[PDB]
C-alpha cells in the first residue's frame, strides 16, 4: 500500500474527473487530484492540491506536494479543459488568452514536471484527454481554438511518444465525443445524441475505461484512442 | 437462474483459432463467459461442451454457411465476430506470384468477407452485434526493409471496410472495429529472431498475446466505440524510429 | 526516343480521356487501354484493348508500349468499378468483379510496369482511389469499394516505402463525386450535396492533380484529396 | 482586379520564392517579416513587423486593403523550430514558439479570413511540418509538434466553417528544405531522413503552395511534400 502507484489527475473535480478519481483508486492507484476550485479529502490515499493549473507556480506545487506525500509519481491524466463554440471570426483576444492557458498551458507545464519524476523512474503513463473535433470537425461546430489547441494535444502525444519510446514513459491520449454531464442540460440531449452516428451520446465509464485500458495496456503508446460513438470513422 | 443464464450467454465465432492469438481469443471469452464457435483449418473439437469446434477452408462460402448453421443449432444466438484468419508473406512485390496472390486474396479477404456476411445478417436480425478484424500497423505504418505489399492490399481493405461498415451499420447496435497489431511473439517466430523483431518497434521489444487478446475483449465490452482502429504496436503507427 | 512514356488505365470515358489529353499536351507518349479502346491516329498514343483483370492484358500493354516508344515511366491506374450497395446483399458475381477490376486490374500492371521502372530507376505510379476510403458515409453502402480502394491507398504507401531508394515514386489521387456524362442531371442536385462545398468535381480538378503528383519528384507515398472537402470533416 | 495575396514570414528561402512565383501569376503580394526592406515594385508592398503581435496582423490587413484594396490568399509561412529535449524547454522557449507559430497565424488569419468572407471567396494555405503526423525519435520537438499540430488541425475545422463561404483553407506539410540556414557538411544528414535520401528544394513546396491556389475543389488537405517521411517508417 506504501507500493501503489500514483496518478496525478488535472480537471479532477469535473464529471470525467470524479469518475477518473474514483476509478484510479478501485484500481489500487493513490492519487493526487487537482482543480481550480478543489476542496480536500476524507480519502487518506486522495490528495487535493488546488491551483490555476495554467501556471507554472501550479505544476511545481502538484508534482512536490505528491512527492512529498507518496513518494512517487507514475502516471498523469491531463483533463483540465475548456470548449469554447463561437464562429472564427468573431473570437477575442480573451477567447485566445483563455484556451491557450488552459489547454495548451495547463498541458505543458504539469507534463513536463511529471514527466522529469517519470524519466528518473525508469516508468510512468501520459494520458490526455482530447476531443474528436481534431480529427473530424463538424460544419455547424464552429470551434477553431478547440482543433488548435486539442490538435497540438494529439501530435504532442505521438511526439513525446517517440521522445520517451526507450525510457519506460509511454503517452496516450483518449478522444471523446460527446459527454453526458450535470453541465450539459437535460433539454439538449436530442441534439447532442445526433452528433454522433450511434446516435447516443457518451457516458462518463466509456471515457473511463478507456483511460484505464490506456494505464494497463503495456505495449500500447502514442495511441490516440476514439471514444466517440463513430465520429472519426466517417460522415453520418 | 445462474443456469438459465449459462444456457443463454453470448455467442462469439473466432476465426483462425488452434495456436497463437486465436487460441487466447478463444480461453479469453470463456473466461468472459462467452460461448464459442472457434473454426481453423484443422481445429481438434474440445472437451469444453461451450465451444463448438468447426473445421475448414475459411475462405470458401460454404465454410462460412456451416460455421453459422451449426452456430445456431448449437447455441442459439450469435452476438460477436474475431476476424483472426490471416496469412502473412514478406517478398518483394515484383517477385510475387499468381500463387502468393490467390493465397493471400483467399485467406485475408475471401476469409474475412463471407463470415462477415453470414455472421452480420444475424447480428442485424437481432439488432445487436459486435464484429472485430485483427489487421496490422504495416497498413498505416509501413517498413522499408519489410517488403509486403498483399498484406497492405488485403489487410488496407479490412481496415477500410471496418469503418465502411460501422457507418452502413451506425443505427442496427452492429459495432464494427479492428485492432492493429505490432509484431506478437507466437510460437512461430523461434529465438534467433527474437532481438531483431523487437527492434521493430519504438519501444524496442516484441508484442504479446496477452496485448492483443486484451484490446479485443476491451473493445469487445466498450459499447461506445464502432469503426474504431486500435493500434497495439510498440508505438510503430505513432512515428519513426 | 526522348519522349517519356505513360500508360494510362481506363482510358475510355471520363476521367482517362482527360488524361491522355492532358499528358499528350505536356508532351509524352500514351499506351491506353480499357475494355473497348478504338485505335488512334496519333502517332503517339498506341491503344491496347483488353480486360484489366486478366495478366494477359498487362503482359501485352508493356510489351506492345515497349516495342513502339522504347520505354516505361509512369502508369496511371484509372480502371475501377463502383457498387452501391448494401452488405448483405453483394454476390459472389458482386465480390468477384469488384475484387478482378479493382485489386487485380491494379496488381498485374502495377507489377510489371514497376519492374521496368525499377531497371531503368525512375518512375511514377499513381492510383486513382475514392474518399469513401477514409471518410465513408451513411445512406453510401459500399463495402466493395472500401475492401478494394482501400487496399489500394494502403499499397500506395507500402510501394512507395518499398521504392523508396529506387527513384520510383508512388501516390494516390483520391476524387469525390465527380462530373461525368454517365450521371444524370437529375442526380447533380443530389450528388452536389455529398461535399461540404456543395459542388460537384470536375474532370479537370482530377486531372491537374494527376499532373501535379507527376511533376512533383520530392512527393511520394502520398493521398491527395480532390474532395471538394469530404476527407477533412462532417457536413 | 488582380487578386492579392498575403505572404507572412517572407524573407526566408520559401517566403521569397512564393512571392515570386505569386507576382509569375499577376497577383499582387504583401509580404512581412521581422526584417523586410521596402520594395521598388508597386506590385509588391512591404510591412515590417513581428507577427506575434496582434497588433501586426491589423497592420498588414489595412495596409492591404489600403494599398490594392482586396485580400484573395493568405500564406502562413512564418515559423520557428526548436531541437531541444521536451524536459529542458524553458518558459522562453515556450513563449517563443507559441509567439510565433501558434499568435503568428491565429490573427493574421483571423483578419484575412474577415475581408475574404466579405467578397465571397478566398485561399488559407499554411505551411506546416511532417513532424506533426510523423515524429521522429532523436528529433525532439514537442513545441514544433504542440505548435503546428493546431495547424494542421485547425485547417481542418476553417474547411469545414467557411465550407459554404467560398474561402478554401489547406496546407503543405514539408520534410527538411534545403536553406542556407543548412550548411553544405549538413545535407548528406538532412537527406537520410526522408525515405526519399535526399533533402527538398524551395520549389518543391512553393509549386504545392501554387497547385492548391489554383485548385478550386481542394479544402482541408495538407498536402505532404516530404520525400516520403508521412507514408512509412524509413
Amino acid at each position: 500500500r506504501n507500493q501503489q502507484k500514483v496518478v496525478v489527475i488535472t480537471g479532477a473535480s469535473q464529471g470525467i474527473g470524479a469518475g477518473l478519481v474514483r476509478a484510479y483508486r478501485d484500481r489500487n492507484y493513490r492519487v493526487v487530484a487537482t482543480s481550480r476550485s478543489i476542496k480536500p479529502s476524507a480519502d487518506p490515499d486522495i490528495h487535493t492540491v488546488a491551483g490555476d493549473i495554467s501556471k507554472p507556480e501550479t505544476a511545481d506545487r502538484i508534482v512536490r506536494e505528491g512527492i512529498e506525500r507518496f513518494g512517487r509519481i507514475d502516471s498523469l491524466v491531463n483533463n483540465a479543459g475548456v470548449f469554447l463554440a463561437k464562429p472564427f471570426v468573431e473570437m477575442t483576444q480573451e477567447d485566445y488568452d483563455h484556451n491557450l492557458g488552459v489547454n495548451v498551458a495547463g498541458f505543458f507545464h504539469i507534463t513536463q514536471r511529471a514527466a522529469a519524476e517519470m524519466l528518473k523512474q525508469g516508468s510512468g503513463h501520459i494520458v490526455s484527454i482530447t476531443t474528436s473535433l481534431v480529427d473530424q470537425p463538424m460544419v455547424g461546430m464552429p470551434s477553431a481554438l478547440a482543433s488548435l489547441t486539442k490538435g497540438g494535444l494529439n501530435a504532442v502525444t505521438r511526439s513525446l511518444a517517440m521522445e520517451f519510446s526507450r525510457s519506460g514513459v509511454r503517452v496516450n491520449a483518449v478522444s471523446p465525443g460527446v459527454i453526458k454531464t450535470p453541465m450539459h442540460p437535460a433539454e439538449t440531449h436530442s441534439t447532442l445524441a445526433g452528433l454522433h452516428p450511434v446516435g447516443r451520446m457518451g457516458e462518463i465509464r466509456d471515457v473511463v475505461d478507456a483511460v484505464l485500458y490506456l494505464e494497463h495496456a503495456g505495449f500500447i503508446t502514442g495511441e490516440i484512442l476514439h471514444v466517440d460513438g463513430g465520429q472519426n470513422a466517417g460522415r453520418w
